[PDB]
């Protein structure tokens, strides 16, 4: 019933509230890259050719998905604030669940075909072709069943109860593991079939225990359709920071492209330790959305300060110790992906290089967290993008034309997340003051 | 600039037709330059007019990302000039926004002939040609961002006289230049595609200049002062980012809805690009008043007087759905007349005629929902036109158009649908836009 932080709740207290909303989340971001990286052994089963079709496809989708922000912030952030203030927040709901069914009608029917007419810029000749569209045909087929499901996932997040959807996505990510490996092994479209039958489940899930029990709230008769402008309102930053940021990286990779495919081989190898480094700061950004959220919809901000100030340097110190294991062991986190001596030695590099920004890392998710929690969901994205081009990819543009060495990239990505982090605390300090 | 809420009919719509008559002058000599430019570039090659079109439609989506700093500016310094405060950090961070916003184009926007032109169906040499075309183009988009928000400023200042000035200068120079480039007259060499393209470069060079020169030198719509603050670009950003992905995704809504024409032959994507032409026309002038609606209503509304600003966009509506009776009614009475001018195929002049009687019908609807996005642009809500201009569009265009056309095959079905969607928007607009001053007052 709403998790308020009292302005001066003991430490102890307060960290031990951010596990519990932290840890579920984690757990759903740890089974979408088993998820993930099981599908991969089961398409790379028959022909290498359905191993490009997916690959392509899944970052094709990582662009699309940038819709389901929309309609996820503005339930999320406006579930928080509402369950704060002790209103009933049924309305929110079904207004963004009507909301994602909105935004994935495009993509239906229309967004089915989109992707196959992309498919010409590659050199996907009509044998690629005809195997992306079978494993596209049913993921296409239910796409507003899987918004309808991400906006139960804001909800829950939302509301506070983190544990549920987690227990969903347990069984989420069994059903799409079962119904891939049985189907498969019938065609590249039976992974199709994993995603839409684990969707349907999960959202057969989502739609039982909201007529027959709990849910974050207890329904009922929204009578509010002006709600929905503020929803786009809010996820339209979130929707596009999502997505402008993706056609950054992509940028900021070309930078290594230059260097052969060997520092290209160690960045991604890099990537991917980052990325379980990652899992934390995303699930602990989700966690303060909720934490401040709720603290300030109940218009407590002496508590919403103190539990993101909390959050901020406990996080900062989880992520210090994260950051020395990469430092002090970076030969030994890469021999999973140890293929050439040289790629470990790039991968080495980059590891001890930003192991440095890990603690600074903390401090640009749990401050966006909490700002979108208070409705400021353009501050991440006017943050997240300026920095990114006048901090990272316009100093290295230039630095490379002279100094030529596959570490300007990394130590300028180094240099800008603590500038980023030094960013956040300062339009937080300042949203606080104006809040005070 | 100020309206009083018992002011007489004549003394609010003198005021309107001052502001957009010079916004009217403005757009529709951005169109008469737009067919000129065309023949300096036919006189090449039909190869030269394809580079040239396909750009420019490229340029159509670029120039999305000129709304994020124009709403940030032109609206903000409308509604600092009624409460009577310093638009200076306004222009400053404007132009400072407006020029970081251009540098990932400046590098890397360039770089799309061998992208989205190559891949949409661009011959070997349609993409060399536009290439040499698009060079002098990105080499000034920083100076074409900063002349765009001067733009901005002037109309949110109320003073739409000088950018009219400006863009008289602007156009001449952009013929001037290229014409004298394309052919050599001067005994010059002939540039080529790429002598169109410093004639754009060249005229946003001069416009910037003669506006940067106005800023010193005359103390402008206001006189730039010392003091900056970098703090409202935060409420620059949140009020352009709507406007922004509302032109962008409004492209890419537009080719889904010419998708539709494109399964009923070469005639009738003929005709619709015939009566577009003649409709879009009458589109600057809803889009002058929309922009004088920004700067009415965010005046007003910065000054506080809500009743007043009130008075103001009722008196506007009313007066433009007037005007496009009269222009709606000359789409349905004189249709082979406007045609005429494009009348090839007998067949093609019969289609584009029951797009004229089909969209004048739709005319002072479109009026209502160009004072109604402009009105509530001004007062802040730069995301109500977002979801207003794009739910409305599927729910009511795309869909029914999708459902009907499988069933019953006829140009008639997705044009039909156009104006009803567009009557049943303007509708969408007021409803909010009366709940929303009600709740002001």
């Amino acid at each position: 019933q709403r998790i308020i932080v009292n302005p001066n709740e003991p430490y102890l207290s307060v960290i031990k509230k951010v596990v519990k909303l932290s840890i579920p989340i984690i757990v759903v971001n740890l089974l979408y890259t088993v998820e993930n990286m099981i599908s991969m052994i089961l398409v790379s089963s028959i022909s290498p050719s359905a191993v490009a079709a997916t690959g392509f496809s899944l970052s094709l989708l990582w662009f699309i998905y940038s819709l389901m922000a929309l309609s996820y912030s503005g339930t999320n952030i406006l579930i928080a604030q509402f369950v704060g203030a002790k209103k009933d927040p049924s309305p929110i709901l079904i207004n963004g669940l009507f909301l994602s069914f909105l935004i994935s009608l495009p993509l239906f029917f229309y967004g089915k075909d989109f992707v196959l007419f992309l498919m010409k810029v590659l050199g996907a000749s009509e044998t690629v072709r005809s195997l992306a569209k079978e494993y596209l045909t049913p993921i296409f087929w239910f796409i507003p069943i899987g918004f309808l499901t991400n906006t139960f996932y804001g909800a829950y997040n939302g509301a506070g109860d983190t544990k549920t959807p987690m227990k969903v996505a347990i069984i989420m990510n069994l059903t799409h593991i079962g119904t891939a490996y049985t189907l498969i092994n019938l065609g590249v479209e039976g992974a199709g079939w994993g995603i839409a039958i684990s969707e349907i489940l999960a959202f057969f899930i989502y739609t039982f225990l909201l007529i027959f029990f709990k849910k974050p709230f207890p329904l009922h008769l929204r009578l509010e359709p002006k709600l929905l402008f503020k929803m786009v309102r809010l996820g339209t930053p979130t929707a596009l920071e999502r997505a402008i940021t993706t056609l950054s990286f992509n940028v900021f990779v070309g930078f290594l492209a230059k260097f052969g495919d060997k520092v290209l081989a160690a960045h991604q190898i890099g990537l991917r330790i980052e990325s379980i480094s990652f899992m934390i700061g995303f699930g602990v950004m989700i966690a303060s959305t909720t934490l401040a959220g709720q603290n300030y919809g109940a218009r407590n901000y002496r508590g919403m300060v103190h539990a993101v100030n909390t959050s901020a340097h406990f996080t900062a110190l989880v992520m210090s110790l994260t950051g020395l294991i990469l430092i002090l062991f970076p030969h030994y986190l890469v021999y999973p992906f140890s293929r050439d001596p040289e790629v470990i030695e790039w991968a080495s590099y980059y590891l001890q290089i930003v192991g440095i920004s890990q603690p600074a890392m903390a401090y640009a998710s749990i401050y966006s967290g909490a700002l979108k929690g208070m409705g400021k969901t353009h501050i991440p994205l006017f943050v997240n993008i300026s920095s990114f081009w006048l901090f990272r990819i316009i100093p290295s543009y230039f630095l490379l034309k002279v100094i030529h060495s596959p570490l300007v990239p990394w130590g300028f990505m180094t240099f800008e997340t603590a500038v980023r982090a030094l960013f956040y605390y300062t339009v937080f300090k300042k949203v606080v003051g104006k809040l005070l």
